[PDB]
C-alpha cells in the first residue's frame, strides 16, 4: 500500500524521483538550529549551533 | 558656627562624644554593598561585594 507508507514521511520532506545510490551505507537525517542556554546564580551562558 | 557645619554631615552618620585618636593619619569613609553586572551577546556575569 503506497498510500499508508507515504503518510509516514515528514511534512518538510519534499522527495524527487531519482536517487543515485553508489554505496552500502546511507546516513539519512535532518539539519536543525539548536539555541542552548545555561542559567546559574553567577549568570547566563548562551550558545547556538546553526 | 556649629549649626551650618553640622548640616554638612551625612544622614546615616550618628556621631558619639569621645574619639580616641592615637596616630597622625585617619581613613574616614563608609562600607557599601555594590551589585555589579556585565551583560554581553554570549551571556550575563553577575558579581556582589558585600
Amino acid at each position: 500500500m503506497s498510500s499508508l507508507l507515504n503518510s509516514l514521511l515528514p511534512e518538510y520532506f519534499k522527495p524527487k524521483t531519482n536517487l543515485n545510490i553508489n554505496s552500502s551505507r546511507v546516513q539519512y537525517g535532518f539539519n536543525a538550529r539548536i539555541d542552548m542556554q545555561y542559567e546559574d546564580d553567577s549568570g547566563t551562558r548562551k550558545g547556538s549551533r546553526p
